[PDB]
């Protein structure tokens, strides 16, 4: 898409060298923001092929709030592989916070069931929020999620949505995260008889590794092709109930996918 | 500030009617200020560099008591309390029940491994605002260390353009100045992230006012002293120098 080519270019233009915690170099660039009108078409990156199966089970799982790797296996989606250990347990970077940010006192706080409310009973609220950032709990932490944090808004009738990401890579994760929180908000509008607004996607640590400059090259050599449109075939009961089988992409025509090196 | 400028327009044009108060909103908006620049204190009205270090010191210490910001007359956040924000920067509980000081943890990682991409500080801690009546308005901030030069982003989930802004900008441009100093780094930009953005339609007059002045050469920062720490800053180790704004504007 647009946006996100021009983000590519940017970072080639304007990036700094920076390390990750391997010693891997990359090209950095700290705070970007971009903003996807719904209404426009659903934004799944058209110049390389994606894939929107691997979206939704990758978001139907976060929406569990299960813990191990082996349903994202099953069906086929890998983008976590690095953070599993040797059982498959992603340690923090998963959904549970999202649905039972524990409490000390024996409790367990359901934020997206409480959103859920707020956007029936309160749409205007300043703090319809999800968190996974658990200070308490990521302290002692080798690993920490990375899309750790969203807020909802609603305006005329429309749902809109900002997901913030500490970390951000702009060739392998920022197309997932994308059509990630587009696919949540008209899950939500849907369950909250909404239409859809905006999708924002907020960027600290933004970054193409430097392995990567054939791939991004190439990306930024192809045109970006019409959005495609978000088909939803049933309305199930609440938010924990949806189906690989309700979702359908249509006029989906990407240019052929380019495989991450290595 | 032109950016601050293009954002108090953008409100106007494009926000929203919300309502009881009513407010004129957008959701979504990210500016930047490379602290090279000059510091982004507001120029298009009068702002007090003395309410925002005291403000910013009292975090800081991890008080929740407003007994510091009376006998140093700072007002603004008066309204959200009889008491109330700073505490879990200093003091998140764990189930174990230590605390975490998140103020120190992102200090030594500033020094040890400038590298990182979680070098967070947030006052968003879900299990202690189930209690509803009021949340913190400025969530959570990152830092960020590229070429020797330190960046920051300040996320607010609800912001006041008129009002609040101005003060969450300088805020977080003089924090950065001092973790750059006590980390021995230079100062790179601080990136202004909102979500619920927002004028009270009871703030148009002052609204206009605004618009209708022109930007004037950002000041500078003076730091008189380097402390031995972060929380060892005074009241007088600033100052701001070549600061010509025009004429202050109260709100109602
Ligand atoms: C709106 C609701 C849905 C939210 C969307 C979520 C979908 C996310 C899509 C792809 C996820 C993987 O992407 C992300 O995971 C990693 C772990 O958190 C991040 O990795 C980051 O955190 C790790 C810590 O455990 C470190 O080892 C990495 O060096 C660091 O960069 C990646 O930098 C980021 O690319
Ligand atoms: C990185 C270092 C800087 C960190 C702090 C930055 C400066 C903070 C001073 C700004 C003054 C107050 O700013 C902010 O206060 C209130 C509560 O937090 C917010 O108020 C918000 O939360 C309240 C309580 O949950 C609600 O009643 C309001 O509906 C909601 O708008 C204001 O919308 C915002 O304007």
């Amino acid at each position: 898409m647009k946006q996100y080519l021009e983000l590519m270019q940017k970072v080639l233009d304007e990036g700094t060298q920076k390390n990750d915690r391997t010693g891997t170099g990359t090209l950095s660039i700290f705070g970007h923001q971009m903003r996807f009108n719904l209404q426009d078409g659903f934004p799944l990156v058209t110049t390389k092929r994606c894939h929107l199966r691997s979206i939704i089970h990758l978001l139907l799982w976060f929406l569990q709030g299960d813990t191990n790797i082996a349903y994202l296996h099953e069906n086929n989606v890998t983008i976590l592989d690095e953070w599993a250990d040797e059982n498959g347990d992603l340690g923090p970077v998963h959904g549970k916070q999202w649905r039972a940010w524990p409490t000390p006192d024996g409790r367990h706080i359901d934020q997206i069931t409480t959103v859920l409310n707020q956007l029936k009973n309160d749409p205007d609220s300043r703090r319809i929020i999800v968190s996974a950032w658990n200070v308490g709990e990521l302290d002692k932490m080798a690993n920490a999620p990375s899309h750790a944090f969203f807020q909802f808004y609603v305006a005329d009738g429309k749902l809109s949505c900002q997901l913030y990401a500490r970390s951000e890579d702009v060739f392998l994760s920022l197309p997932f995260a994308i059509a990630s929180g587009a696919l949540l908000v008209h899950m939500m509008a849907q369950q909250c008889d909404l239409e859809v607004g905006d999708f924002v996607m907020t960027g600290g640590d933004t970054h193409l590794y430097s392995n990567h400059m054939d791939q991004t090259h190439l990306q930024l050599s192809r045109e970006p092709r019409p959005l495609p449109k978000l088909i939803i075939k049933r309305k199930p009961e609440s938010i924990f109930d949806y189906r690989f089988e309700d979702f359908e992409i249509e006029g989906y025509d990407p240019h052929p996918g380019i495989k991450a090196p290595v």
